[PDB]
């Protein structure tokens, strides 16, 4: 009994469900083909992803899934977020249709492009390596995504490389912006205060994830201790490949006083200059 929205509705018959993209996980998300998403090209098929409830679902799981859709509707369309493409609401179980990212999440994507011969950080797949310009480009893109969300007054609350998806064209797309401790600003850990500024903290941890080609942060640090260490001014060490400039950016993102962290506007501008001066040669 969900209200019809003709801005977004797709007839179930124009949707062909393929294989699950999930690896036995949250909700369900399957690959599909959508017939005539564009009303001006109704004979073209488009590869899409489809989120639906599992068999074992509750009336809170459905309300959560509904909220998510209604929010994506309000936030609007950007290159660097996962966009809503449509929905099947009326004729059976709720389907939410979104953009397909062929290369998976950003952690996986970076891991698979690690040098094979690193004992420190092994390659668990061996895809072509990324230049340092490619890596600064990933960070620029995710920052643009977040600049947009921020401008729509959306606070992500769990920005991380897991929650960034990568397309066939290597386009970074922020996910789950409408629904872990080691990505949370201290004021989020302590006082449960979430802001654009606490998102900027998380983006710092995400820069670290990028430049470690998908490392796990604070390696060996127990969660229980984590708060105290940070209060005492503990920060992660620079990654080995990371320039001093980009480490400064991470540290700035990790300012203890929230008001002193840079904005996503500033980070975008800064990553735009950095990308342009960074070489692809290595
Ligand atoms: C349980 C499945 C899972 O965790 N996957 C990770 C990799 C696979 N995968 N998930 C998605 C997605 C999605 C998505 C993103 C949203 O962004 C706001 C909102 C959604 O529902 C309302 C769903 C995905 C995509 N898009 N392409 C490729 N693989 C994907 C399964």
């Amino acid at each position: 009994e969900l209200p019809e929205d003709p801005r977004w509705e797709l007839p179930r018959d124009r949707l062909v469900l393929g294989k699950p993209l999930g690896e036995g996980c949250f909700g369900q998300v399957v690959l599909a083909e959508a017939i005539g998403l564009d009303k001006d090209k109704p004979n073209r098929v488009t590869k899409v992803a489809v989120k639906m409830l599992k068999s074992d679902a509750t009336e809170k799981d459905l309300s959560d899934l509904i909220s998510e859709m209604e929010m994506m509707k309000m936030i609007g369309k950007h290159k660097n977020i996962i966009n809503l493409l449509g929905a099947c609401t009326q004729d059976g179980p709720l389907y939410v249709i979104v953009e397909y990212a062929s290369k998976g999440n950003l952690r996986e994507y970076l891991q698979a492009r690690r040098p094979p011969g690193l004992e420190y950080s092994y390659n668990p797949s061996p895809e072509e390596q990324l230049s340092s310009k490619d890596l600064v480009s990933c960070a620029y893109q995710v920052a643009r995504g977040m600049e947009y969300l921020a401008s729509k007054k959306c606070i992500h609350r769990d920005l991380a490389a897991r929650n960034v998806l990568v397309t066939e064209d290597n386009v970074m797309k922020i996910a789950d912006f409408g629904l872990p401790v080691k990505w949370m600003a201290p004021e989020a850990l302590f006082d449960r205060i979430y802001t654009h500024q606490s998102d900027v903290w998380s983006f710092g941890v995400l820069l670290w994830e990028i430049f470690t080609l998908g490392g796990s942060p604070y390696p060996g640090v127990p969660v229980e201790e984590l708060f105290k260490l940070l209060k005492e001014g503990h920060r992660m060490d620079k990654p080995s490949n990371c320039t001093n400039e980009l480490y400064m950016m991470m540290r700035d993102c990790w300012h203890a006083v929230p008001s002193q962290r840079p904005t996503f506007k500033q980070l975008v501008e800064d990553l735009d200059r950095i990308v342009a001066l960074t070489s692809n040669q290595e």
